[PDB]
């Protein structure tokens, strides 16, 4: 008892538009939920503690040979290899 019809359709330029999407939401992609600064208070960040003992390591220009004289050798790879 039908036949076609009008299936598209829609018209929303109006305040109603704006106003109902701030009860469903409506959102996009705000994560940071900017309601004043930021809404996070946290606490700290510093209670560890590494101190400087030491003030010297690897400069990279007078330390390493700046031509490497080895490398021929080598059997495995990782024998020879520092990485604390």
């Amino acid at each position: 008892s039908a036949a076609k019809g009008t299936a598209e359709t829609k018209q929303e330029k109006s305040f109603v538009d704006w106003l109902l999407g701030k009860i469903t939401k409506e959102d996009q992609f705000y994560e940071t939920d900017p309601i004043l600064r930021g809404g996070d208070v946290k606490s700290s960040g510093s209670t560890s503690g590494k101190k400087g003992g030491t003030t010297s390591g690897k400069k990279g220009t007078v330390s390493i040979p700046s031509k490497k004289k080895n490398g021929n050798g080598g059997v495995f790879g990782g024998l020879f290899a520092k990485k604390d």
